[PDB]
């Protein structure tokens, strides 16, 4: 019926049943008994800067865009209540605008505030878990309203509790941050390490990530994109020294709990994945973790191509790559690892 080419960033041309913005959770909750009493599914979507459509979905799509901002005073840090429609990168402006600094080393990230907690929005050293104090949740069947603490949300490396157990049933309407007024500048990342700690400010850092991004990443709005397609594959302690043993570049971190995080990115360019196109998709020459919607891209395309990037660093480095991106097949989530397996 209607088309979701608009809704998302990858720039795929798939419909659906329905399309509706809701403005506040009731409204949220209200659409969702009627389509649920329809026989429909129902998908809760943000600025669908991660979502992969490979098919029409067959129901109706709720778009959240649940605004408001509310500071909180407490003598040793602010806490502020954002609605889930509200705009991550507005909002990371709009609190270092306010001399509220926290969020700076997340600038630019695309997507809603609502789905910032899913997986844990991270960059240049810095992850939401940092900062996040609670998510409200409203249980979409009966609009009982639920705020897990930072704890509960069992934050992860592109990973949480709405990825599992809190992932169908529940729809997020507002998330709790916690900025510290004693700030602690995060400098430890690519070239933020070049700026001074003793005179580096807020701003400086925020606008040193911003041009970071802007002249490396790639723009969906030059190509259609979901950021990077992959996750960095986080293996364990023996599975990387075996790795480094052979290609002792490799870049690595090693995690909390011991395991180690590989670069994907580097991964795939070993394979020399680069500029590899399957139809309208393609792997991009920079960010070789990144697939690109390069010339009107089938969502079969794109599957296509990401189970040849993870079937060859599959073969080389014994690493299979999982995918960052949530597939959205006919009626709601799909396994995005079995898709491409
Ligand atoms: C150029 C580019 C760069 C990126 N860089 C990064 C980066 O550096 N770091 C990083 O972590 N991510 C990055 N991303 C991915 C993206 O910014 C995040 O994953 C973001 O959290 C998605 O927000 P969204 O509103 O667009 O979500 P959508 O794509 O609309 O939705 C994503 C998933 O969350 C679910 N969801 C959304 N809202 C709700 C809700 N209210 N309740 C329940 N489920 C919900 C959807 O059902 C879907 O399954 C990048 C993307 C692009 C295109
Ligand atoms: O360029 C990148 O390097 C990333 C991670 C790492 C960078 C440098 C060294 C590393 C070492 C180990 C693991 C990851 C990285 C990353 O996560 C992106 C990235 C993020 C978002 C997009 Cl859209 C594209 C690329």
């Amino acid at each position: 019926n209607h088309s979701l080419k608009p809704w998302n960033t990858f720039g795929i041309d798939h419909n659906a049943q329905h399309i509706v913005c809701a403005e506040d959770e009731q409204q949220l909750l209200n659409a969702w008994q009627y389509a649920t009493a329809e026989g429909q599914p129902v998908l809760i979507l943000g600025e669908g800067s991660n979502v992969l459509f490979l098919e029409d979905y067959r129901g109706t799509v709720i778009i959240n865009r649940i605004k408001g901002i509310e500071i909180h005073d407490e003598p040793d840090a602010w806490y502020l209540h954002v609605g889930a429609g509200e705009n991550w990168h507005r909002l990371v402006k709009y609190t270092l605008q306010e001399g509220m600094p926290g969020l700076e080393n997340l600038a630019l990230i695309p997507g809603c505030v609502g789905s910032s907690p899913i997986q844990n929005i991270g960059a240049y050293g810095v992850e939401l878990q940092r900062v996040c104090a609670y998510v409200d949740s409203v249980e979409l069947a009966t609009g009982k309203q639920v705020r897990l603490t930072a704890k509960e949300c069992r934050f992860g490396y592109r990973d949480s509790i709405f990825k599992h157990e809190y992932q169908d049933r529940f729809a997020i309407v507002a998330v709790g941050l916690r900025l510290p007024k004693e700030w602690q500048p995060v400098l430890t990342y690519g070239d933020l390490t070049r700026l001074d700690p003793t005179t580096v400010t807020p701003q400086q850092v925020f606008n040193a990530v911003c041009h970071m991004r802007t002249t490396k990443l790639p723009d969906p709005k030059v190509n259609g994109n979901a950021g990077s397609f992959f996750k960095n594959p986080v293996v364990s302690a023996e599975t990387a020294k075996a790795l480094l043993s052979q290609f002792p570049t490799a870049p690595n971190y090693p995690q909390a709990d011991g395991s180690v995080k590989l670069a994907a990115g580097w991964l795939i360019d070993q394979c020399q994945l680069k500029g590899m196109q399957i139809g309208g998709a393609a792997v991009h020459r920079q960010q070789a973790l990144v697939l690109i919607n390069e010339d009107n891209a089938k969502s079969e395309d794109v599957v296509q191509l990401a189970h040849h990037v993870r079937q060859k660093v599959g073969e080389k480095f014994n690493v299979w790559l999982e995918p960052e991106v949530r597939f959205i097949g006919a009626s709601g989530e799909v396994s995005a690892v079995e898709t491409i397996s």
